[PDB]
Order: structure tokens, then C-alpha cells, then sequence
């Protein structure tokens, strides 16, 4: 359910179901931050969520986009939440383009995610 | 009025007058698209209105960002409006990260800017 389909379809019905996607999504601000693993961000910019565990995600998932000042509000609820916020300018941009929400994410993304999900590790 | 301000704020400050100017403004999409000059879009991903009259506006204005499935509707309510729009991605992207709405044009796209609307003029 949650495949991106890089091969499937076009760049024109890949932005329709990115819009889509980003539609449909119930939960405010604070649930998708709780339900991230890490938080990937370009300071006052972008922030996207990334979920991966282990045996439950066969890949990471992009759990939710917020821009400019809204940034600012994600960065608080991750302090008050326990979730890590890393500055990560190239993924943090790419992904906003490209990702689908609730999606697994695009294969140009793995090597990126795989860096920060390392250090999540430890 | 429309002064972008760039010496003034902070980068905070920026994100969040970008988001309130873009929340606060109160035309539809044909209503945006028919008041530009010009649009420079990323096709797919990003769409910026761009407004310069001689005499009127001291500097282009952005008008507009629309995004993903959004970029389609726009570049059909160009054409029916009779409004150009062009392909330039990194001017494209680099107003959607840092340009307010309805306000001046920043300081670092001027050249990028400046050369689109050469074109228009032709
Ligand atoms: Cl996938
Ligand atoms: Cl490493
Ligand atoms: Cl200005
Ligand atoms: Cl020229």
C-alpha cells in the first residue's frame, strides 16, 4: 500500500498523488511528529518526518512536510516529544519535491535516509 | 508597502512573514493568474507569478506559488488568460523558498528576473 511506484505512471500523475496524499492525511502537527522516528530539516524551510522500525517499515516512510515558520513549531513538539531534528539541507529539499506522504521513500533518497537513520542507531 | 526588507529580521522573521502573507492573501487562482505579468514554473513541482508594469511597480511582485498537481491548472489558466509562462527551475525554486507574496522580488533575483523579463518584453 505504501510503495512509491517509480516506474509506474508519469512526473504529471506522480504530482497528483503527491497532492492527494497530502490531502487525505488526518493528523495534525503534533501526531505526526510523535509517530517520526527523526525529523530531516532545512532550518526555516522544510521539515519532513521519516519513520523507520525495524520489522514493521520495509523501508523508511515520509510521515509529513511543514514549511517556513510552521518549522519552528515542529522543532518544539520534537523537544517536547523526544523525536530528533537533524539539519539535512539536500534530503530535506529533495524530499519535499519527490516524496510522497505515508509513502516509502524514493529510491535517489535511500542512500541520504540510510546516512541519518545510522546515526538514529547510533 | 511591498518592500521585501532583507537588511531587516532575522531568517525566523522571514519564514514567517512569508507564511502570513501567503495565508492573509484573498484571490483565487484564475483571480492570481490573470493579474501577472509572467509565470516561471518548474514544470510539475512549482509555479510563480511574476508582476512588473512600468510606472506601476517599482520591482516585479510575486503574485502567486502553487505547487504539484497545481502547476496543471495553472499553465491552463495561462493559457486561456493569455499569460506566458516559461520554464526556468532554478529561479522557479529559489522564489518558492525565499520570495514573499505580493511583495518585491528579493535582492538575489534580480538578475534571474531581469532576464525573463527582457524576454517578455522582447
Ligand atoms: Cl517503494
Ligand atoms: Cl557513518
Ligand atoms: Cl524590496
Ligand atoms: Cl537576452
Amino acid at each position: 500500500k505504501r510503495e512509491y511506484k517509480e516506474m509506474e505512471g508519469s512526473p504529471e500523475i506522480k504530482s497528483k498523488r503527491r497532492q492527494f496524499h497530502q490531502e487525505i492525511q488526518s493528523g495534525n502537527m503534533r501526531e505526526n511528529v510523535k509517530r517520526s522516528s527523526v525529523v530531516v530539516a532545512d532550518p526555516t524551510h522544510i521539515a519532513i518526518g521519516i519513520l523507520y522500525k525495524r520489522g514493521e517499515t520495509p523501508l523508511p516512510l515520509v510521515t509529513f512536510k511543514y514549511t517556513d515558520a510552521q518549522v519552528q513549531t515542529v522543532r518544539k513538539i520534537a523537544e517536547e516529544e523526544g523525536v530528533p531534528i537533524l539539519q539535512r539541507i539536500p534530503l530535506a529539499r529533495a524530499l519535499y519535491w519527490d516524496a510522497l506522504v505515508d509513502h516509502y521513500i524514493p529510491a535517489e533518497q535511500i542512500e541520504a535516509t540510510a546516512e541519518v537513520l545510522r546515526w538514529l542507531e547510533r
